[PDB]
DNA sequence: AAATTGCCGAAGACG
DNA sequence: CGTCTTCGGCAATT
């Protein structure tokens, strides 16, 4: 049944090759465009991040991230207020002239103007594409993303996000996150730790409006690994090891929550971020590779959901990486919002998921 | 050195 | 199930 529904999701192969040659073009070309001199962005760097390339999209290959990322070296964080997400950044010294300066507010980089000068070189570039039907998506408020819209002739979304990366030791809002010693151990914690970490342009809503120049901090990375290397045992989903049914989880919680959202916009709070900190919740909770064999699928999955309805109940669901941070606090998702979404999932769960169809 | 190449894991396709 | 395939990621190579 929900073996019948996970077939349905799986990504087509002619679909994938299709979108990715599509994909892979215009992406290069937008890179290559920012390796050109004056460009403020000469140095940066790909990373594919987001559902596609962790291997859970679902249904069709039609929204793939990607990031810029931009080692931008000595920086000062200061925390915006105690967000634990959310930072002012400045630069150490003063580097002579390097060309970063113009995004400043006289001390603090700039997260909008920053993301203004990249945002008008990606449209200059993809008004240049004529062999691609592309557009850059209408800028929306507090987004870090570039979003081009292609039509292959099949929609496609592609998120550019620019990213600092930084070297330095991971902010301390972090430091009792990422609780994986029982599950992937202290080894893979403390090297995924050594990574860089990154700043996306994100501005952090106070009130009514944005605070400009605040940057978000970003896992994307960090999350990809886990994703690729999910298993307390290290051959799990390779070719000598046991499939485990982890992602297929996720995958059907994914679909649920997409499913409700696409005809209830009561729920346009919600996104896949949250189910995505949920099942790695859940992961943190029950590691063994064991409980997520394949003929567990249905209670796993059920699980996911209780725990998911819990989070709602309560009204906290803590960010993996920064546990501070609440992603369903009040002022981010309103009680209503949260009791609706409740009663929704409750419904689809003791009726055999109709909504599945 | 910016672009090419090689290798192989993840997973879709098929019987 | 096994086998065969493509795509993505990496980094040595030129
Ligand atoms: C609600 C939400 N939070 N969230 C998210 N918040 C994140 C924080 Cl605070 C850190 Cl530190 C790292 C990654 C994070 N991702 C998200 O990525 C989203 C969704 O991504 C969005 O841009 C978005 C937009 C509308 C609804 C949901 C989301
Ligand atoms: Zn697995």
């Amino acid at each position: 049944k929900l073996k019948k529904v996970l077939d349905k999701l799986r990504l087509k192969r002619k679909d994938i090759s299709e979108a990715a040659e599509t994909v892979n073009k215009v992406v290069e070309r937008l890179l290559r465009r920012m390796q050109k001199r004056e460009s403020e962005f000469k140095g940066v760097e790909q990373l594919n991040t987001g559902s596609y390339y962790e291997h859970v999209k679902i249904s069709a290959p039609n929204e793939f991230d990607v990031m810029f990322k931009l080692e931008v070296p000595r920086i000062e964080l200061q925390e915006y207020y105690e967000t634990g997400a959310f930072y002012l950044v400045k630069f150490k010294r003063i580097p002579r002239g390097n060309p970063l300066s113009h995004f400043l507010e006289g001390e603090v980089l700039s997260a909008t103007k920053m993301l203004s000068k990249f945002r008008k070189i990606i449209k200059e570039e993809v008004k240049e594409i004529k062999d691609i039907d592309v557009s850059v998506e209408k800028e929306k408020p507090g987004s870090p993303a570039v979003t081009l819209l292609i039509r292959n002739p099949e929609e496609i979304s592609v998120d550019i996000i620019l990213a600092l990366e930084s070297k330095g030791s991971w902010p301390i809002s972090t430091k009792e996150g990422l609780p994986i010693q029982g599950w992937l151990g202290t080894k893979v914690r403390t090297n995924l730790r050594r990574e860089p970490f990154y700043l996306v342009p994100k501005n952090a809503k106070d009130g009514n409006s944005f605070q400009g120049e605040t940057w978000r901090l970003s896992f994307s990375h960090t999350e990809k690994y886990i994703l690729n290397n999910h298993g307390i045992e290290k051959t799990c989903c390779e070719s000598s090891g046991a499939k485990c049914c982890r992602k297929e989880c996720l995958k059907l919680m994914k679909y649920l929550l997409e499913q409700l959202k696409k005809e209830f916009q009561e729920l346009d709070a919600f996104c896949s971020y949250h189910v995505k900190t949920a099942i790695f919740h859940m992961w943190t909770q029950d590691p063994q590779d064991s409980q997520w064999d394949p003929r567990n699928l249905s209670s796993c999955f059920d699980k996911l959901l209780a725990f998911f309805l819990e989070c709602l109940r309560t009204e906290k669901l803590d960010h993996y990486f920064i546990p501070k941070f609440n992603l369903f606090s009040q002022e981010l998702i309103d009680r209503k919002s949260k009791e609706f979404l409740s009663k929704k999932i409750e419904y689809e769960r003791n009726n055999g998921f109709p909504i599945f169809d």
